[PDB]
C-alpha cells in the first residue's frame, strides 16, 4: 500500500512523496457552505428541508427538468432567494488553488454550480464541471438556443420576471444538468483519460449519493488512496466502488470528519502550507471585495 | 394505491388510525437508546467507531469481530465494562412501542440493540426479535461446551475485570450477542417470512440501516404497505427508501430525536399523555429498586 498510515498525517506524507504527481479533486455543495450556499441532504439546513414554501409535488420536482419547463416559476423563486451577494470561494477552494499552484492538481470535478472553483483560479483545463454552470445560460429551443450571459439572467432573476428567449420567447434556463439531462462530454473523456493516472483522490463536502458521479471513486486503480475531509463517513459499501475506512482489508481509504475549510488548513499545514494558504485567501478576499 | 393520504407524519398516523393498519413493525437500532446514555456507533464524534482509540486495536470493526474477540477478547471486555450502563432505563420511544403492544397494534419489534431495553419496557419475547442478540444471557464458546451463564455471573467478572473464563472447560464465555461474523438466529428468519406478508406499516426508528442482512428487512414488505422512519437524517435510500422522488408514494421521513417524534406522533394518536405517563411510572418504579 502506498499509505504508511491510514491518516491525515499519512496522506500528507504520501502527498510529498515523488510518486504523488497527479490528484484528482470530487468536491460537492459541502465546500460552499462556508461560502454561505448551503448544501442539498444535510438535515434541516439543506435545500430538501426548505422547499416547501414553493408547494411542489414532490421536493426533487425543482430540480426536474421536464417540471421546470412545465412550470418554472419556483426554480426561479428559488434561484433568486439563493442568489449569493458575494462569490466569495472559500478555504477549500483557495486549496484546491495552492494544489493547481504546485503542479499536482490533474483535475477538479466538480458537482456545484456556484462557479466558485474558477474565482478560487481554477481554469477551465483543470475543471469538469459535472452539472454544468450558472455563468452562461441558453434558450431551450432546438433551433434557437441563443445564449445569453449571467448579467441578463440575474437582471431577470430579482425582477422576478421569467426568463424567456427574446425572439421566439421560449424559456431560457442557466446551463445546469437538472435531472434527466445528460453529463457533459466532458465529464466522459476527462474521466477516461484522468483516471488512468490519478495518484490521489481528493474527495470533500459531497455524500456521493448521485449518479453517475459518486462511481467516479471506483474507476480509481486499485492502488491510489483516497482522502475523504467530510463531515461525515460516505460512499462506503447506490454505488460500485466502495469506501472503506474501517474494515480489516482497509488499506487506502481515511476519513477525516469535520468541516471541509478545517480539514483544509490542518492538511496545509501538515504539507508545511498553512501559512501561504491562510496569506492567499487573506489576499484574494481582499482584492474581491474591491469590484 | 397509496395507503397514505399524505407523506407525512400526520398522513402515517391517519393511517394508523384507520382500518387498514392492524400489524404494525418496528425495526430498530442503537438511535433509540442514545437518550438512555448508549452512544451509537456511526454518529460522527459521539459514536463508537469514533472512540476507539483508547483499546489499541488494528482496525475499527476488529472490537465487534468474533475471530478478533476469540483471539484478543481484553479490549471488547473493556468496552463491555466502560459501557455497562449503570441504570438501564428505556427511553420515551420504547415505551411508544409498549404503546403499540398495548394497543394490539404491535406484531414484532426486530431490535439490533443488545441493550434489552425493549424487554424492560414490556415487550414480551413473543414480541421480539433481537437480531444481534443480547447481553443478557453468555455461553462458554466450545463446541461441545456451550455452557451458559446467567448475567450476574458476567457482571461480576466484567467489572473485577477478570476475562471470563469456563468453570469446566476453561475456554471463554461470551455474551449471547452477534459478533461479525455469527450468524443470526433462526427466529429472524422464521419470523421474517411470516411478519412480513401480513404487515401494514413500516416503523424504522434510530438506525441508519447500513449493515445487512437487517437493513435488507424493509424490502420484504408488501409494495403497499407505508414506511415510516423517525432518525436523525434520512438513512436507507421490494425497493429502498424514496422520500422525494417523483415516484415516492409510501415512504415518510421524520428527522430529529427518535424521543421527540415519538411524542409528535402519539399526540396526532391522542396518546401523547398516556405515553408521559407511563414513562413517568415507569422510571418511578424502576428507581425504586
Ligand atoms: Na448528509
Ligand atoms: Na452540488
Ligand atoms: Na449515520
Ligand atoms: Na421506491
Ligand atoms: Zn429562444
Ligand atoms: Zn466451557
Amino acid at each position: 500500500r502506498l499509505l504508511d498510515e491510514l491518516t491525515l498525517e499519512g496522506v500528507a506524507r504520501y502527498m510529498q512523496s515523488e510518486r504523488c504527481r497527479r490528484v484528482i479533486c470530487l468536491v460537492g455543495a459541502g465546500i460552499s457552505t462556508s461560502a454561505g450556499i448551503p448544501d442539498f441532504r444535510s438535515p434541516s439546513t439543506g435545500l430538501y428541508d426548505n422547499l416547501e414554501k414553493y408547494h411542489l409535488p414532490y421536493p426533487e420536482a425543482i430540480f426536474e427538468i421536464s417540471y421546470f419547463k412545465k412550470h418554472p416559476e419556483p426554480f426561479f423563486a428559488l434561484a433568486k432567494e439563493l442568489y449569493p451577494g458575494q462569490f466569495k470561494p472559500t478555504i477549500c477552494h483557495y486549496f484546491m488553488r495552492l494544489l493547481k499552484d504546485k503542479g499536482l492538481l490533474l483535475r477538479c470535478y466538480t458537482q456545484n454550480i456556484d462557479t466558485l472553483e474558477r474565482i478560487a483560479g481554477l481554469e477551465q483545463e483543470d475543471l469538469v464541471e459535472a452539472h454544468g454552470t450558472f455563468y452562461t445560460s441558453h434558450c431551450v429551443s432546438a433551433s434557437c438556443r441563443h445564449e445569453y450571459p449571467l448579467s441578463w439572467m440575474k437582471e431577470k432573476i430579482f425582477s422576478e420576471v421569467t426568463p424567456k428567449c427574446e425572439d421566439c420567447q421560449s424559456l431560457v434556463k442557466p446551463d445546469i444538468v437538472f435531472f434527466g439531462e445528460s453529463l457533459p462530454a466532458r465529464f466522459f473523456s476527462c474521466m477516461q483519460s484522468d483516471f488512468l493516472k490519478v495518484d490521489l483522490l481528493l474527495v470533500m463536502g459531497t455524500s456521493l449519493q448521485v449518479q453517475p458521479f459518486a462511481s467516479l471513486i471506483s474507476k480509481a486503480p486499485l492502488s491510489t488512496p483516497r482522502l475523504l475531509i467530510n463531515k461525515e463517513k460516505a460512499g462506503q459499501s447506490g454505488l460500485g466502488g466502495g469506501m472503506d475506512f474501517d474494515s480489516k482489508k482497509a488499506y487506502r481509504d481515511v476519513a477525516w470528519l469535520g468541516e471541509c475549510d478545517q480539514g483544509c488548513l490542518a492538511l496545509a499545514e501538515l504539507l508545511g502550507w498553512k501559512k501561504e494558504l491562510e496569506d492567499l485567501v487573506r489576499r484574494e478576499h481582499a482584492s474581491i471585495d474591491a469590484q
